[PDB]
């Protein structure tokens, strides 16, 4: 195969481009969000794509740099509508620059456990997302093809808390990812997530969309129940006296509104440590999904939480229905390696109280 | 074929990037000899090939251009050891930016003749040579290897005054060539050239290894004829007392040596201008590789000399030992295409003399 041995040696030449960027007179530079900076050369990047072409073109003329300065792009001021780490960011520019894509570093698609065979587990699903809105965002169809193809591969196995997350970023996209849009609500609409839940954490369109489909497969779960509605709206507008003198006023089962559930899950801190210094609602009266406070409390990543529920007496070895203990969704939420060290610190303390 | 169809694209847009240098954001231009410029961008040139990355870390501080202008390549001052045109380094350039070869636009390969099959004729080996060159001193060595099985392969089918020039600049080109050296030196040691014209057209430490083939591959060539050797070294000096005095002297047979067509071959226009006003001998005479004196004069492309020749009465209707005539010599030996039309100027005056 002769043709196909020149192509290899350009694909090789540009390769080396890449891995050694400053020889090669490279000119312009991607700022991430912390900080790092990635260097690039213009021609390449102008020609792959659309959207840097449009970029660059743009960003020329309205500054001069006397060849003593290059052009910076804002990854931030950008791809503004999700935010990406630097692996990912390695891997579009590697697949850019030499056509082949490049598997991630060690220790990042790998979360924490024994035998989590890191498939669907936290870090492996975020790090398939940073890149496929990466490639969205800079107009690469092929790569939207294949890690599409990956997420709706996978999209079984993983839990419904993180089906919500895939779902939110297949709905940031367009119709690129219409298929993935498409199994990914339909697995949510079968599933028995509240109404609050998703309220909370999804576009309003999309819950109309979803709400008035509850009620289309005959399966009748409407919303009613307006009475912990002032519950849930008193307390996550930060006021705790008010609700007191709520649930004291007429009587309506604190407990059974999971108030500590929803408290614990997505209101602050501070919230959640006055509410708990509070005594009057069971601690181990699990909500309809099936997870008691202190599951939800490990899954939020919060080590005064974790330990403050332990205080509390909190049964800390009762599972899901999947049958996963506070140590093991802690596990399997962080990611193993300056850093985020909130992860890393919650899963010693189940490990301890033995 | 997924592997393969991601190289074709980017094959296909750094050729869209070559086809138009303007728009992406080129850096530096080659500069031919008659003034034409290619711009390339520096990137691309310095990963291909080891040359160039030296060129320009040579020229990188000389001139500071700070977005001023962009640093030109000299091609004279680059490769000084023989002559380019501009579709060889239109078709390399091509070639290292594409990973594919761009043949030639239509009638530069081609002779002006209707009747030559285009293969072996003069501007097709001059194409190739070119071609040659340049990817030698590009240090490129897969095209070395495809243009010289090119030439390997045509060599046995061309007349030995291309030869000639095949064989001098494979002695140019190192060991790279050898399969080309071995094989041309060998074509021209069998044949019959006379030893005057090597030395004349030559280097020496060449034709002291020629004379050598032809003394240990059996045969016994060398003749002496030093005699005959004053009129030559007489005569290519522009002078026409010294081989006046000479010739009035011995009264030696100017037909012996042939010294028509050593004026027309390797002589100004001076010399055959005071030379064939001059009528002692006979113009229907050829040397013994077999060549009239109208032969070489229209191998020559000089224009002048042959109307000289026809106001003298030389006959054009005799053929040659390869079987040609003159028309047909001025014909192939040009090619058909705002440049030299000297060219075209000669195969008229020797055509309708029907
Ligand atoms: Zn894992
Ligand atoms: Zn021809």
């Amino acid at each position: 195969g002769p043709d196909v041995s020149a192509l290899q040696l350009l694909s090789n030449s540009f390769e080396s481009v890449f891995d050694s960027p400053d020889d090669f007179y490279s000119d312009a530079k991607l700022v991430l969000s912390d900080g790092r900076e990635v260097s690039f050369h213009r021609c390449v990047l102008s020609a792959r794509s659309s959207f840097f072409k449009s970029a660059l073109a743009a960003a020329k003329k309205e500054k001069d740099s006397n060849n003593t300065a290059a052009v910076k792009l804002e990854l931030k001021e950008i791809a503004k509508d999700y935010e990406v780490g630097f692996d990912s960011v390695v891997t579009v520019l590697a697949y850019v620059y030499s056509s082949r894509v490049r598997p991630p570093p060690k220790g990042v698609s790998e979360c924490a456990d024994e035998n989590c065979c890191h498939v669907a587990c936290r870090p492996a699903v975020d790090f398939m997302l940073e890149v496929l809105y990466l490639a969205f965002i800079f107009k690469i169809p092929e790569l939207i093809t294949l890690y599409q193809r990956h997420l709706l591969d996978v999209v079984d196995k993983v839990v419904i808390e993180d089906t919500l997350v895939i779902l939110k970023l297949a709905n940031i996209c367009g119709k690129a990812c219409m298929k993935l849009l498409d199994r990914c609500k339909e697995i949510i609409v079968k599933s028995n997530v509240d109404m609050v839940s998703l309220e909370k954490s999804l576009p309003e369109e999309l819950v109309k969309e979803i709400i008035d489909r509850r009620k289309e497969l005959g399966l009748e779960v409407p919303k009613v129940k307006k009475h912990v509605s002032n519950v849930h709206k008193a307390l996550d507008s930060d006021d705790i006296e008010l609700v007191k003198l709520l649930l004291k006023e007429d009587h309506t089962n604190l407990d059974d509104a999971c108030a500590l559930h929803f408290a614990v899950a997505y209101c602050n801190v501070k919230t959640a440590t006055d509410l708990l210094k509070l005594d009057l609602a069971d601690v181990n009266h699990r909500n309809p999904r099936g997870y008691t406070v202190l599951h939800v409390a490990a899954m939020r990543k919060e080590p005064q939480l974790i330990l403050s529920l332990l205080e509390k007496g909190a049964s800390a070895s009762e599972a899901t229905l999947e049958g996963r203990t506070a140590l093991m969704i802690a596990k399997q939420a962080t990611m193993a390696v300056k850093h985020s060290l909130k992860g890393r610190l919650c899963v010693e303390i189940l490990e301890q109280e033995d």
